[PDB]
């Protein structure tokens, strides 16, 4: 709301507190080169906010806990540069530090809840658009009621959703004086090395190489069970992605002959042999791209779209990851504000919530930052614990009513 004025009071580097962990100072000359799966992502920041109720730890305890957590996550204390002996793009573990921003809002948090995705959400996390050198930027905003908002702005080249989520939990763990779990794995040069000889088994070229308003659409358990009915011979996520893909295509009013594709993130950790440990700090993500004609997607039953997604997601297996790694290492540029005729669905259904505790209990709210990018959908839990889903849909003003009608 126009009355929630955020005053940013201070900003400071937080470096790793080796002493608080009882660990040997690391060398500020340590370098971790980016893997080919890291460089499959774009040089850009992703932002999220968490809200906590008044019994909130002081800024000093949160900051000490960040310094402690950054011993096991030096990547987020580091800078992007080039390794001297390689000429390769790398994370320099120079321990320069993550940005910690302290701020106040001159309103009770309750007075602006439920918080909807507007540009005013951007005020509750550090910017990822003003060329920050820090790879992790954290803001704590204390409201007049003693509630806090914790905002994250994180560089995608460093970590995927899972790895970034691990850091969030690691910071909560360290703040309470605990060891971090999972135990992190940082030795990236050990991972995603080409095969001898190199085997490319798929086509990686063409794949990896009015105003937009964001509206929150709530999808109930009842509505989900009905969708699952119209798709019967399964997966909540696969059904919902298929529904949202149909409804965006219908809402856009595309000519039926236009080819439309949904990008779906696939975690390769459990798909590859040997498995990548859940503690791996880096990206292990490639994208399934089920494609259809707009006509084939809207006129054919929901079942057809679900099946396209199922078959394309199952194609992105250990072997696909291995094909990508060998090719990305061979002798182009990655394909990573309007996706039409395509969409992307970023699923955050595994986001830490119930267990993110800094000492004052779990959060009562979470939201993606305002991302006014047409067709970039973010799927989120509703926080009710019932399995209901919240979809944040950016569409042009003219299309949003048409999208909501189709959705319901």
């Amino acid at each position: 709301s126009e009355f929630m004025k955020v005053t940013v009071l201070s900003s400071r580097a937080v470096k790793p507190d080796y002493g608080a962990c009882g660990a040997p100072p690391g060398s500020t000359a340590d370098v971790v080169p980016l893997t080919v799966l890291d460089k499959a992502n774009f040089d850009a920041y992703i932002s999220v906010i968490y809200a906590f109720r008044p019994p909130a730890p002081p800024n000093a305890v949160l900051e000490a806990g960040l310094a402690r957590a950054l011993v096991d996550y030096r990547e987020w204390a580091g800078r992007l540069g080039v390794d001297a002996a390689s000429g390769d793009r790398a994370i320099l573990l120079c321990d320069a530090g993550a940005r910690f921003v302290e701020a106040t809002a001159d309103v009770a948090l309750d007075s602006v809840m439920p918080m909807k995705p507007t540009p005013e959400v951007l005020s509750l996390h550090p910017s990822g658009d003003d060329g920050p050198e820090e790879l992790m930027l954290i803001q704590v905003t204390r409201f007049a009621c003693g509630s806090i908002v914790v905002g994250f702005t994180a560089q995608h080249l460093v970590s995927d959703g899972r790895a970034t989520s691990n850091f969030f939990l690691a910071w909560s763990q360290a703040t309470r004086g605990l060891a971090v779990d999972p135990v992190p794995v940082h030795d990236r040069a050990s991972f995603f090395k080409p095969r001898d000889p190199p085997r490319v088994e798929f086509e990686h070229r063409g794949v990896e190489f009015d105003v937009v308003v964001v509206n929150k659409v709530h999808l109930s358990l009842e509505f989900i069970s009905k969708l699952k009915s119209r798709a019967s011979v399964h997966s909540t996520l696969r059904c919902l992605v298929a529904h949202l893909w149909r409804c965006v295509t219908k809402a856009r009013g595309l000519d039926g002959r236009v080819s439309t594709s949904v990008a779906i993130a696939v975690d390769g950790r459990a798909r590859m042999s040997p498995q990548v440990p859940d503690g791996y700090t880096g990206n292990v993500v490639l994208w399934a791209r089920p494609t259809a004609t707009a006509q084939e997607l809207v006129t054919r039953p929901l079942q057809h779209a679900v099946e396209l997604i199922n078959r394309e997601v199952a194609r992105i297996n250990g072997g696909y990851f291995e094909s990508f790694i060998d090719f990305a290492s061979s002798e182009l540029v990655t394909t990573a504000m309007a996706l039409s005729p395509n969409i992307e669905v970023d699923s955050w259904l595994r986001i830490p919530f119930y267990d993110l505790d800094f000492g004052g209990g779990q959060p009562f709210f979470f939201m993606p930052s305002y991302l006014p990018v047409e067709g970039l959908l973010i799927l989120l839990p509703s926080f009710a614990g019932d399995g209901s889903v919240d979809a944040y849909v950016p569409l042009f003003s003219r299309d949003m009513d048409a999208f909501k009608n189709c959705c319901y």
